[PDB]
């Protein structure tokens, strides 16, 4: 799958989307995604979380008007969601954060 943090980055700034195998919150959650037993394995092979808004409500992530913040799962196989995550806004800045959103570093 395309789930690590230059493939995923690369693909975003060019293609504008995410690739195929991340789906959204509620999407894994309606397929029988239940975050505390960590299935999502097993009830949505090969798909990642990725795609949900990322509010920022911390500030710690760069703002300007009419901009928004996603985030996408980053190197998930399966088990439990790991720490690793993208941050992706509407004008294509990509940020990383391997500790939970604790903190961030620019990547692209």
């Amino acid at each position: 799958v395309i789930n690590t943090f230059d493939g995923v980055a690369d693909y975003l700034q060019t293609y504008h989307k995410l690739p195929d195998n991340y789906i959204t919150k509620s999407e894994a959650q309606a397929l029988g995604w239940v975050a505390s037993k960590g299935n999502l394995a097993d009830v949505a092979p090969g798909k990642s979380i990725g795609g949900d808004i990322f509010s920022n409500r911390e500030g710690k992530l760069p703002g300007k008007s009419g901009r928004t913040w996603r985030e996408a799962d980053i190197n998930y196989t399966s088990g439990f969601r790991n720490s690793d995550r993208v941050l992706y806004s509407s004008d294509w800045l990509i940020y990383k954060t391997t500790d939970h959103y604790q903190t961030f570093t620019k990547i692209r």
